[PDB]
């Protein structure tokens, strides 16, 4: 009812396929969930240094934060993402959407106090049960890069 939603994307796990339109991919995902939101947040975690630099330029084109880590430290990444989780949570109230596009079960207990402490509806773009317990919505990861426009 005009909640808000944020998207978290954990793009060295669920990433765009070489040769393809990342704007297609963006497109993708805000057709299929914000009708009737407001986003809050769109937002990748990469190290930029390792990314396509086509690839960072289309989400910057379409208004994607990429936020930079330094991929030599392993847990970076996902440490960013659990933070831009909690940060998210910290300002808004239920109603509102979380889309996490990851498949690390390392998130479980992330969705579980959005879930249950925040009171936030939890859709987890996956590519496969612990992390898909506490979600209210499964989403496969492959509708979003299945036969994309190419480059």
């Amino acid at each position: 009812l005009g909640s808000p939603i944020g998207v978290f994307w954990d793009i060295e796990n669920c990433s765009v396929p070489s040769g393809r339109s990342a704007t297609a991919v963006v497109q993708r995902i805000r057709e299929k969930f914000f009708k009737g939101h407001r986003e809050a947040e769109f937002m990748c975690v990469c190290d930029i240094s390792k990314e396509n630099k086509e690839v960072i330029q289309e989400l910057n084109n379409c208004q994607v934060t990429v936020a930079h880590i330094n991929a030599t430290a392993k847990n970076a990444a996902d440490d960013k993402l659990r933070q831009s989780l909690r940060r998210f949570a910290n300002t808004h109230t239920a109603p509102a959407t979380v889309v996490l596009v990851s498949t690390d079960v390392n998130f479980a207990m992330e969705l579980s106090d959005l879930r249950h402490r925040h009171g936030f509806h939890i859709i987890l773009v996956h590519k496969n049960e612990a992390l898909l317990h506490h979600a209210n919505e499964l989403i496969r990861f492959e509708e979003f890069i299945s036969d994309l426009p190419h480059h």
